[PDB]
């Protein structure tokens, strides 16, 4: 599934329609492809505190190094620095304002994302 469907589909809301738009349409004139591959747990040392969303990507990759789980995200082979500063950018800030943080977790826990010939994040076996 194409990263667009993905984020229309899981919106927490009907009324974020405007940032969609925005998104998409506007800020975002490679596509990426999302694939679930793991029903791992959403840990509540993540979902309970007010993270700001940098702060969340951050302890996102501390999460996944401690358990030594194999996502892409922290032990992908190229150059995470280039991709948690994607996730870091405004537009993915606003993919996780859309989606909520439980869901926004999911997306880098559980599912695979691929542009051209390379896995952003995901667990592959």
């Amino acid at each position: 599934m194409r990263f667009d469907q993905y984020v229309d589909e899981n919106k927490s809301s009907d009324d974020f329609e405007p940032l969609i738009h925005d998104l998409f349409e506007t800020r975002w004139h490679r596509e990426i492809w999302i694939e679930r591959v793991k029903d791992r747990k959403i840990p509540s040392t993540l979902v309970k505190p007010n993270y700001s969303h940098e702060e969340l990507i951050d302890m996102l990759i501390g999460y996944l190094a401690d358990n030594r789980y194999e996502n892409a995200l922290i032990n992908g082979l190229v150059t995470r620095n280039a991709v948690t500063n994607l996730l870091k950018s405004p537009e993915f800030r606003l993919v996780h304002t859309i989606i909520g943080t439980e869901t926004f977790l999911d997306l880098l826990i559980n599912y695979s994302a691929r542009m051209g010939n390379v896995y952003l994040w995901g667990e592959l076996n």
